[PDB]
């Protein structure tokens, strides 16, 4: 077949869709796009071809093969935020995302994804004991911050484990993020206009000097180290690789960073919202709360709880799909190939809508918020919200860890309620390069009251 979308009006096309992106931003756009077009066309973001695809079957093809292992995004842009051929989020250099990512995936899985479920137990209890720190003098609760600083202090004492300042490092990482979503696709003109950016590059200095301190007592430490062999962790296997050849300083430093990111950014907006849903959702509360009881008691919660805990499984996978975070992503084909019906050339940029694929597919009743849509066991292939294959979540398996031992944690303590009418469906949103609450509205407190 030849492909759907809008006209290529003697370069008249690219430039509309382009600005349709940076008006409505990523989210939306592609929405708008899957709605007026087909569930898989073509658009155009700076100059070239970028399919916007919400086809369960485009989807598993491309998330399954490794010459989709690659994303897109302004070379500038990443250059700016330090993102260009550097990390492993947007680093698109195939050899050195194969060389970097395999660092990750040791830190996020066997042994630390087990020492996870109690670290972010006890760094949510010792955060939930200093909630002066984010409650109001009517009792309105800032979750969003709360969530930021131990989901911080969690990743820090997992994988870094130098003592930091949470609440000042939590909004630097905001900062970052912000410029990230900024200058990810805006075209070359915007950058030669240089007090139009000064702004972003701003930010992500303030972060990435904060981290050159933190990694510079991490190296001062494993340099006058005893026993190296017992201590492992991310940021040391790292600087061990950099010590030996392996990698470049400026590469570890960015690792370090995206690993301290990571949770800040996406696990506590997905928290956020997953406790709006708990509040204007009573019959869902009782029934995680009676699995606490029947499974965990009033003893500390303990990796083996994790697999127990199967409606809190169900209930953290119903609102990544029905309310999700991150709803698309970003790849680009770096070999030719035939997609379902379509020709699909390399250096094809593909932005995978993974939200409105889990309302057109699989579930019974896709629009409404309801645990009967994973009341039968879901096949990975109509459900993908971490994404899966070569390049999927690098977090997907620790994160549902973290998810099932806050909200453990949390709720075992306090009933909490949502101020006004207020829930997920009528929180304003931004829709950009993730789906998040917009902060400049208010209205985004809560209230936690306790049990016994
Ligand atoms: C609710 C939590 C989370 C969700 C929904 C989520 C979702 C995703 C998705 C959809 C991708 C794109 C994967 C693809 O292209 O197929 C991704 C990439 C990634 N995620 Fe997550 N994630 C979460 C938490 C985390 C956490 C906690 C970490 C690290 C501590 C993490 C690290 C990453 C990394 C490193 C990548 C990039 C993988 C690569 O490009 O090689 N994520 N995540
Ligand atoms: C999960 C994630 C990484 C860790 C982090 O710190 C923040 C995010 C949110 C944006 C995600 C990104 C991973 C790559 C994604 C899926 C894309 O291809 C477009 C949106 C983007």
């Amino acid at each position: 077949s030849s492909i759907p979308g809008p006209g290529y009006c003697m370069g008249i096309g690219p430039l509309i869709s382009h600005g349709r992106f940076l008006w409505m931003g990523i989210g939306s756009a592609c929405n708008y796009y899957n709605r007026v077009y087909g569930e898989f066309m073509r658009v155009w973001i700076s100059g070239e071809e970028t399919l916007i695809i919400s086809k369960s079957s485009s989807m598993f093809h491309i998330m399954k093969h490794n010459h989709y292992s690659s994303r897109f995004g302004s070379k500038l842009g990443l250059q700016c935020i330090g993102m260009h051929e550097k990390g492993i989020i947007f680093n698109n250099n195939p050899e050195l995302w194969k060389t970097t990512r395999p660092f990750f995936m040791k830190a996020l899985s066997g042994p630390g994804l087990v020492r996870m479920v109690t670290v972010c137990a006890e760094s949510l209890k010792t955060h939930l004991d200093r909630l002066e720190e984010v409650t109001n003098e009517s009792g309105y609760v800032d979750v969003l911050t709360l969530l930021r600083r131990v989901m911080l202090d969690t990743s820090n004492t997992l994988f870094l484990r130098i003592p930091l300042d949470e609440s000042a490092i939590v909004v630097k990482i905001q900062g970052y993020f912000d410029a990230w979503q900024a200058l990810l696709i805006k075209p070359d003109i915007f950058f030669k206009i240089s007090w139009l950016y000064k702004k972003y590059e701003k930010s992500v200095k303030d972060l990435k000097d904060a981290i050159e301190v933190l990694i510079a007592e991490k190296r001062r430490r494993i340099s006058t180290e005893e026993k190296l062999e017992e201590c492992m962790d991310f940021a040391t296997e790292l600087i061990l690789a950099e010590k030996r050849g392996d990698l470049t300083r400026e590469n570890v430093n960015q690792c370090i960073l995206e690993m301290l990111i990571a949770a800040p950014d996406t696990m506590s907006v997905s928290l956020f919202f997953m406790l709006f849903l708990i509040a204007k959702h009573p019959n869902v509360e009782e029934a995680i709360i009676k699995e606490i009881q029947t499974v965990i008691g009033e003893r500390d919660i303990k990796i083996d709880d994790i697999q127990k805990l199967k409606v809190m499984e169900n209930f953290i996978y119903e609102s990544m799909r029905y309310q999700p975070v991150v709803d698309l992503v970003m790849r680009k084909a770096l070999e030719d190939d035939v997609i379902d019906g379509y020709p699909v050339k390399k250096g094809t940029n593909i932005i995978l809508n993974i939200g409105r694929m889990h309302r057109l597919e699989f579930f019974p009743k896709p629009n409404e918020f309801t645990l009967e849509n994973f009341a039968k066991n879901v096949p990975y292939r109509y459900f993908q919200p971490f994404g899966f294959g070569p390049r999927g979540c690098a977090g997907k398996y620790i994160a549902m860890v973290m998810m099932k031992a806050i909200l453990v944690t949390l709720l075992r303590r306090f009933h909490v309620k949502t101020l006004q009418g207020q829930c997920v469906e009528s929180i304003q949103k931004i829709h950009d390069l993730s789906l998040h609450p917009d902060e400049t509205k208010n209205m985004l407190e809560m209230i936690f009251t306790p049990r016994n």
